[PDB]
């Protein structure tokens, strides 16, 4: 029985893969038990036959027992390696219970055995756990069994790493058993090196560490992160044996104690900056925390400590005076011990919420910036926190303590912006009159015992959140109301509160309200369900005395001459018709209608204003435009016409739902007397239902896109008899007592205010009727009549925008809301003088001699207009308006296009025009009707896009998703025109369009309609797109009825194509044609149609519907689909287009690359048909838009086009590899302050979107959402040329302010590395910003970077006439000067100042004289004079120089003063005194490395060098007096009658050849110094006397030269000369007026030029002047000579106001600082950054080459 399985096994061992299969199916088909099958399959995987193990599982169905035994075959496979058939026998399990046993079984099988890809698979795709035990049944658990162990004892690394960083686990067993390669791995590969390695060993779960395991790296770093495990206790090292640690995170472990120091001297680790202790077993910390002098942060949260120190109260603690921040809460702290609290003070935050804390501890001089002490028993508070605290403390939290009352000072705090007291006893607060916090933004009193609570007025402009919900409140306090800038108001759970009083009304910005069991009696509970926004509407109409209005708007509509004024005349009087009706277009007046008995309205009557429409049929388009929403229509239809009127209705009721969507529109027949009454039931019941059906889905509910007629809005009546006359207007009462807009119309509340400005708008429409005048009424004369209202409420716009609005829904205004070029700003006030104006102006039936073929000249059309006006000063709101109404277009500026005076067809040569080509496209419309005038607008406005773009060639566009369209696509110069009234033929270079009026009698359907054709012998068919741009614009705006479909589904228009094959067989008849709905969703997919008449011969789309496949573009522009790897996954989003489309990240040609694609198709029938058709339209015409838009774009900083494609639908564009500028700049605006990004960075990436907007807005291009999410980043190396792109998609009225605007937005998000938090809702955000509040940076003095910091400013300056252009903005960043300056600081009256190396006192001031004698101490990388004015008495000082720890003082007694640095601010004692033989000018500091000693060399105002050796800092009394006197008699000679030997002070020291000498000035002449001898050797002489050097200046170059720089005093030059071979190398004079790019040789007002000081900055040479102007000079090599030149001229102009330039100097490695003095002797600093070569190389390079693309 057993003999197959060998026979298999040598079927295997063979290499017959064959003879296995066959003999293994034989075996099967025997083997029918479960166990035997299993046994076979256990075969194929011990050879790895994957194949076989397809078959075996798939056909013959073996399962696969989770036993895991030997004779398994997954345990097999993962024994040997076989991956792909472990994943095989692993899926063939059914169900989701995974076999964890299994998995556990062979993933420790696999570690035993090595086969890591198992391993990873097993437990990275099945999740087998590494930290279990594979024990069989009857089976005990060993260590072997487990995998890690296993994976380490095995000696292969990687596995065993591998487990480790996936969820294995260190234990004592691998610490113990295999010491060595754990500590290897441990050492190996968690070290993040930086000596200084940041070892991370957390979550490794170590239950101990040993310092023998990272001692050996103790140098610098062993580990900082030891956390996430279960120590109980430490190396005896960590951290204070441990020199440069600067954070440990201990917490999250069983650490309850620490070990310790026994003295601070132990402490080797004094530079430790932060600790965390927390999550652990602490009851107290240690002491030796309290000796880290440069501790900062200290985190013991989450602890039972029970003191916050152990009762050392006799040590003189020295640490933790720095310490900003100490988080000791969730703790069960009683009290605070005020000592160490004093003893802190940095402290910037005190965590002490979450404690057992009843007294908070004493109040101290600190700059706190929080104090959360929530959660607490607090019994009281201190009462110094305004006095302390006044201005540093922001947030407060003392909710849910023991408290009962507060002090004013919790409320004087001047800084505090969020206040917590909820869950408090409280009972009352301080008064209002006391407080001076004037920055609340948030304050919550709820639960608590408070009820009278009264607040400051100055809170109405600050607060944004209240919630006094929970409170012992059964009355609203008054002074809620005055809280206008209020948000969010909690006023719940108050059962008390029987009523919500109205002047919370006043709340302008509330839009939240908590109104949780609260009973509003003053409220309607039907506004109550409506919601907060409903309360607060009712309660603002209750407080402006809004009145009940019962007027409403009705306009009665119909076919022409069917009675309408004979209806209005039967439903005012109720009698027979008396009045003979004229011929007036408009009629206006008024009615009103009482209540008929039974009525259950809520009015006693309602009053109508009446507007009877009628007319010629030439103004029925124009008179649409009268229709408004909120109003009742009347449609009245003869009845005797039967049938044959109720066709024309439709019509009519189209055009009144396309305007007035929530009209109440009645249907009503006349004539009921010409028809029989016997059938009058038979014939009435059927035309009504027949009209209905006209109107109604088969279904019965409303035809899409018609208004809402139902059986009870139909009605007949009669004229003679009256029939129906009183149902009637039962009928016009009901449905408008029904009407609502939420309340019913017909009486609502309107504001008194509204209808005080209805009355004074009537009055000046009568003022105007009885004074001739034009009803014409501007915005500011609105304003103006506002103004005069009585009881006026209105104070911003909007509450007008509410009004004009109610006035226009009654019939008092008309309106046209266009905003085009200010053309909203106007309103009429007459129907009647409006319809009168345009039917004049459309009677102007002038001859040829005034109409030249449609144009009148505007001198002529002026003349021709006087009548109604048309004065100058209102001239041009006519045409404004004529404009709108399309009566009268601009024609160049020489005439006016009137579209009614078109001339008839003209007989001019359209045959030779005409292209008898093949390159001919043929379009053709049909339409159900012809609307008036449709033909001439649609001319008119066509010929004016012709001249538009004929102009163009030699202005309203957009960028991104926008319902802004214009017919970009269409760029041609336009050779030659024909127009008339029906068509026209335009024709230029290479081709022709040509519309024209056609009898379009497709399918019998003789009908109206067009005839299109374009021709161009290019393909190229941009033509027909501007067609159907112009006809689907026009139809949308204009004549909206097109739109539409009958009641049963017919189209009224519908556009087909003639197809050209059947042409070309004919080449009549009605030649079949294709629907264009078919032909364009064929096109979505196919690329050939197949004709009826030709079902085996297709027509490509290509040459049917070519504006779809964009076969005018460039071939290079189109995509390869094959060489595309397009994903739609869900991951593979990368963003969301403006339009609906999406932004894929995709592939071509193996380049990664952003694809943007339109999603058309939205879920046989034929309406469903219809709406994909046109969906499929408006994507492709937004399509051709964006791509023709996008191929004129060609600069380095906008997204470019790769190409196109139209099967799918999409186009690529080149992608972002580090996503938006959003993204980088969020992660790294974390652990920052300001710049982010860093300053050069910042700076290229400001510059970069400033010259894209300056390109996109040259370009007539405007972006309208300049965003940090468009912005595109791709890299962040400052080298690179090409940083960012602006791009088209994410990750009103609108000019280049608005962007520029937007842009300052970026700008501050760019500097503060936030987004400009003015909240999470847009409006309350726009809102804010248009009322002139902004976000807030920092002053300069913290931001450093001034310039863009104004620029920052002035972008979003409230008028945008302040605003600055794209292109002043670039040119404004090219000067470097935009980029070098960072800020400046004011330091008042100063007598003295001094430098310093960068140490300490990075720059000091003195002043005063004895007693007086103070000094001011400036940190420039804070900006802040970090000492102010302290005192230090004495005489005056002319030097100083500090050194190590020793600070040299140089008075005028020719004494030196020498202090120490330990006596920090109060340096009045000095360490030592010595003597001089006179007053010292300078000093130098040298070192000697040989001697680990140091000289200072003491220039003195003789011209004598004194050598004062310093040991440590240490002087010694051993000094020398070098004289220039022997110096000269014994070596250089000059003859005692020279000016050389007048006794000069020694102005200039520098140490010369890496401190080999020191070279010092004497009057002309130079003197230098043997450092090792301290013998004078050398003399130079750079000038002549009267001439001195006023300076020294020496440093490397980039070629390793060392030379040196001295300025004169007098004759204001330069001159160089080299270190070690002592010629003078070149001479430069600097008093040039304009030193721009000034060049000088070198060899291998007039105060305002006066150089000052040579400063070394870097690799350059610094030459600051009186005037204010630094030059920058370095040099370059010529052909082997070299050459000092300019590399830039910095001088911030902003610095004028500080006075003249008093001095210079160089203060850190990367900062220049210098100092300008006024005439009153008052000192500013202003400090500009310490650019090298490298970045002013960079610099120019960048704006260079930027500018070369
Ligand atoms: N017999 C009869 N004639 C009517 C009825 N309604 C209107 N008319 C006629 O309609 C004419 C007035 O139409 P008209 O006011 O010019 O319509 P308009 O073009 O909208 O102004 C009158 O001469 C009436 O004879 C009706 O119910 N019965």
């Amino acid at each position: 029985r057993s003999r197959r399985t060998e026979g298999i096994r040598a079927a295997y061992r063979r290499g017959d893969r064959g003879g296995a299969r066959d003999l293994l199916e034989e075996a099967c088909d025997q083997c029918a038990s479960q166990l035997e099958k299993g046994q076979l399959l256990s075969i194929p995987a011990a050879y790895g036959d994957l194949e076989m193990v397809r078959y075996l599982l798939s056909k013959r169905l073996v399962e696969l027992p989770t036993e895991p035994t030997d004779d398994n075959p997954a345990v097999v496979a993962a024994y040997f390696g076989h991956t792909a058939v472990v994943q095989e026998l692993l899926e063939s399990l059914p169900g989701p219970c995974s076999p964890q046993r299994l998995l556990n079984w062979m993933l420790a099988l696999a570690c035993q055995r090595g086969h890591l890809g198992v391993v990873k698979l097993l437990v990275l795709t099945h999740g087998a756990d590494p930290e279990s035990y594979a024990v069989r049944k009857n089976e005990f658990p060993v260590i072997v069994r487990l995998p890690l162990y296993a994976a380490i004892k095995s000696g292969n690394e990687d596995i065993a790493i591998f487990l480790l960083r996936h969820g294995a686990y260190f234990c004592s067993y691998i610490l113990l058993d295999s010491p060595d390669p754990s500590k290897h791995l441990l050492r190996k590969y968690f070290i993040e090196a930086s000596t200084a390695l940041r070892v991370k060993w957390s979550h490794l779960r170590l239950p101990w560490v040993d310092l023998d395991w990272l001692i050996d790296i103790s140098c610098q770093i062993t580990e900082l992160d030891l956390s996430a495990n279960c120590l109980a206790t430490l190396p005896s090292v960590i951290p204070w044996g441990l020199i440069n640690l600067r954070k440990l995170n201990l917490s999250d472990n069983h650490l309850g104690e620490l070990p310790g120091v026994q003295s601070s001297d132990e402490i080797i680790c004094s530079r430790l900056l932060e600790i965390d202790i927390s999550s652990n077993k602490l009851s107290h910390l240690p002491p030796g925390f309290l000796h880290l002098s440069k501790l900062q942060k200290l985190t013991a949260s989450k602890n039972c400590l029970e003191k916050l120190f152990e009762e050392e109260n006799a040590t003189n603690w020295i640490g933790l005076r720095k310490l900003q921040e100490l988080d000791i809460s969730d703790n069960k702290l009683t009290e605070l011990p005020a000592l160490f609290l004093h003893s802190f003070k940095s402290l910037n935050s005190l965590n002490v919420s979450r404690n057992n804390l009843k007294v908070f501890p004493d109040p101290w001089a600190c700059p706190l910036k929080c104090c959360k002490a929530s959660r607490n028993a607090l019994e009281c508070l201190p009462d110094k926190m305004a006095v302390f605290w006044k201005n540093h403390l922001k947030d407060v939290d003392f909710s849910e303590n023991a408290l009962k009352e507060v002090p004013l000072g919790l409320f004087q705090l001047d800084a505090l912006m969020f206040l917590r007291l909820q869950g408090n006893q409280l009972a009352a607060l301080p008064p209002q009159e006391k407080w001076t916090c004037r920055q609340l933004k948030t304050l919550d009193l709820s639960r608590n015992q408070l009820g009278v609570l009264e607040f400051p007025a100055f809170l109405s402009e600050s607060l944004e959140v209240l919630c006094l919900n929970d409170n012992h409140l059964d009355t609203v306090p008054p002074s809620v109301c005055l809280l206008k800038s209020l948000s969010e108001l909690y006023l719940g759970n108050n059962p008390g509160l029987r009523e919500l009083p109205p002047e919370l009304g006043q709340l302008g910005n509330l839009w939240q309200l908590d109104t949780e069991d609260l009973t509003i009696s003053n409220v309607p509970a039907e506004i109550q369900k409506e919601g907060p926004k409903a309360m607060l509407s009712y309660l603002r109409a209750q407080l402006r005395k809004a009145e009940k209005c019962k007027l409403m708007k009705m306009i009665i509509v119909g076919p022409p001459r069917q009675g309408k004024s004979t209806l209005l005349e039967i439903l005012q009087t109720g009698r027979a018709p008396q009045v003979v009706h004229g011929e007036a277009t408009i009629r206006t007046t008024k009615w009103e209608l009482q209540r008929p008995a039974g009525s259950r309205a809520k009015v006693e009557s309602v009053e109508f204003n009446v507007w009877d429409i009628g007319g010629p049929a030439s103004m029925a388009t124009v008179n649409q435009c009268f229709f408004t929403d909120k109003a009742l229509y009347v449609v009245v239809w003869n009845l005797a016409l039967g049938e044959e009127a109720v066709a024309n209705l439709q019509f009519w009721l189209l055009n009144i739902e396309a305007k007035a969507p929530n009209a109440v529109v009645l249907v009503v027949g006349t004539h009921l007397d010409l028809i029989e009454a016997k059938f009058r039931v038979e014939r009435i019941a059927t035309l009504r239902a027949y009209v209905l059906a006209l109107c109604r889905s088969p279904s019965g509910s409303r035809a899409t896109g018609f208004p809402d007629i139902t059986f009870k809005h139909l009605h007949e009546i009669s004229c003679k008899s009256l029939e129906g006359q009183e149902g009637l207007r039962q009928l016009i009462f009901h449905v408008t007592c029904s009407m609502k807009d939420c309340q019913r119309l017909a009486g609502r509340l309107i504001p008194r205010s509204y209808l005080s400005l209805q009355e004074a708008v009537l009055a000046e429409q009568q003022r105007r009727s009885r004074d001739d005048d034009v009803q014409y009424l501007t915005d500011r004369q609105l304003e103006q009549l506002v103004e005069q209202t009585p009881d006026n409420d209105i104070k911003d716009y909007e509450d007008l925008q509410s009004a004009i609005s109610f006035l226009i829904e009654t019939g008092t205004l008309l309106h046209f809301p266009d905003t085009s070029h200010g053309l909203r700003n106007l309103y009429f006030l007459d129907p009647i003088w409006l319809s009168e104006c345009l039917q004049r102006i459309f009677n102007i039936k002038g001859s040829r001699s005034v109409a030249k073929n449609g144009v009148i000249r505007a001198e002529d059309l002026r003349m021709l207009l006087v009548g109604t006006g048309f004065t100058q000063q209102t001239e041009e709101q006519y045409f404004q308006f004529l404009a709108k109404f399309e009566i009268a277009l601009p024609v160049a500026n020489d005439s006016y296009l009137l579209p009614h005076l078109l001339p008839s067809k003209p007989g001019l040569d359209t045959h030779g025009m005409r292209h008898p080509t093949a390159n001919t496209i043929q379009r053709v419309f049909k339409m159900s009707f012809v609307p008036v005038g449709f033909w001439q607008r649609f001319i008119a406005r066509m010929l004016i896009s012709l001249a538009e773009m004929d102009l163009q060639l030699f202005t309203i566009y957009s960028f991104t998703g926008n319902q802004r369209n214009r017919c970009s696509t269409f760029r041609v110069k336009r050779n030659q025109t024909i127009y008339w009234q029906e068509g026209l033929l335009v024709t230029f270079d290479g081709g022709y369009l040509s519309v024209e009026s056609s009898d379009v009698n497709w399918k019998k359907k003789k009908s109206g309609g067009m005839k299109i054709v374009c021709q161009s012998e290019v393909r190229d068919f941009s033509a027909m797109a501007f067609i159907t741009d112009h006809v689907n614009s026009l139809i949308d705006q204009w004549f909206p009825a097109l739109t539409a479909t009958e009641s049963d589904g017919t189209p009224l228009m519908e556009q087909y194509v003639p197809c050209p094959v059947c042409e070309t067989a004919w080449a009549s008849e009605d030649v079949q044609y294709f629907d264009m709905e078919d032909c364009v969703l064929t096109a979505i997919e196919r690329d050939f149609i197949s004709c009826p008449r030709h079902p085996d011969l297709p027509v490509p789309l290509q040459e049917l519907v070519p504006e779809l496949f964009m076969t005018d573009f460039p071939a290079r522009l189109f995509l390869e689909n094959s060489k595309l790897e397009h994903s739609e996954d869900e991951g593979s989003v990368l963003g969301q287009g403006g339009s609906g489309t999406v932004i894929y990240r995709a592939r071509y040609q193996g380049q990664p690359v952003a694809v943007k694609r339109f999603h058309i198709k939205k879920f046989a029938d034929t309406m469903l048909r219809h709406l994909r058709a046109t969906d499929a339209m408006k994507n492709f015409s937004e399509f051709r838009q964006e791509a023709s838009m996008l191929h004129a774009l060609q600069h380095p900083c906008i997204v470019a086009l790769i190409g196109i494609s139209i099967h799918p639908l999409c186009f690529a564009l080149e992608l972002a590899p580090l996503s938006s500028l959003n993204t980088v700049l969020s992660e790294n605006a974390r652990d920052s302050s300001f710049i982010p990004l860093g300053h050069m960075l910042t700076q290229k990436i400001a510059y970069q979107i400033a010259s894209g907007l300056a390109y996109l807005h040259k370009k007539n291009i405007i972006f309208c959402d300049l965003k940090s999410d468009n912005i595109l980043v791709w890299s962040l190396d400052v080298k690179e040329h090409i940083n960012i792109k602006l791009s088209d998609y994410g990750i009103i009225v609108y000019d280049e302010k608005v962007d520029m605007f937007s842009y300052g937005m970026v700008l501050y998000e760019l500097l503060s590395g936030q987004r400009p938090a003015l909240g999470h809702h847009q409006l309350q955000i726009a809102k804010k910003l248009s009322k002139g509040i902004r976000p807030v940076l920092g002053q300069p003095e913290e931001v450093q970077f001034r310039r863009l910091q104004a620029l920052m400013m002035e972008c979003w300056d409230t008028k945008p006439e302040k605003r600055p252009l794209a292109l002043s903005v670039v040119s404004q960043m090219k000067d470097p000067t935009f980029a070098t300056f960072m800020y400046e600081l004011c330091c008042g009256k100063q007598t003295a100042f001094f430098s310093s190396q960068g140490q300490e006192y990075t720059v000091v001031f003195w002043d005063g004289k004895e007693e007086s004698r103070n000094y001011t101490v400036v940190n420039t990388e804070k900006g802040l004079m970090e000492v102010q004015r302290m005192c230090c008495p004495g005489m005056k000082v002319s030097c100083q120089l500090q050194v190590q720890r020793s600070l040299w003082t140089a008075t005028e007694d020719q004494k030196i003063y020498i202090y120490t640095l330990k006596g920090m601010c109060p340096l009045n004692t000095p360490q030592q005194a010595l003597d001089t033989p006179a007053v010292v000018t300078c000093f130098l500091a040298v070192p000697v490395i040989k001697k680990n000693s140091y000289l200072v060399l003491a220039g003195l105002a003789d011209g004598l060098v004194a050598v004062f050796p310093v040991v440590r800092g240490t002087p010694k009394d051993s000094c020398s007096y070098l004289c220039s006197h022997t110096a000269n008699r014994s070596k250089f000679s000059i003859a005692d009658e020279d000016a050389r030997q007048n006794p000069y002070p020694v102005k200039a020291m520098e140490v010369v050849n890496s401190g080999s000498e020191v070279w010092y000035s004497n009057g002309p002449g130079l003197l230098v110094i043997d450092c090792a001898s301290l013998e004078i050797c050398r003399r130079l002489e750079p000038y002549m006397a009267p001439s001195m050097v006023t300076s020294v200046v020496c440093s490397s170059e980039g070629r390793g030269e060392e030379v040196v720089w001295c300025l004169d005093d007098k004759a204001n030059s330069l001159v160089m000369y080299h270190s070690t071979t002592y010629q003078l190398c070149a001479r430069y004079f600097c008093g040039v007026p304009s030193p721009l790019r000034d060049m000088f040789p070198v060899r291998p007002f007039s105060q305002h030029l006066q150089a000052v000081k040579i400063l070394a900055v870097r690799d350059l040479i610094w030459v600051p002047r009186r005037g204010g102007d630094v030059i920058v000079i370095g040099l370059e090599k010529d052909s082997g000579a070299q050459r000092g030149r300019v590399i830039a001229v910095l001088k911030a102009r902003e610095l004028t106001p500080h006075g003249v330039l008093v001095d210079a100097a160089v203060v850190a490695k990367d900062t220049v600082v210098c100092t300008f003095e006024n005439e009153n002797t008052e000192w500013c600093l202003a400090v500009w950054r310490g650019w090298g070569a490298r970045e002013f190389d960079i610099f120019y390079q960048s704006y260079e080459e930027l500018g070369r693309l």
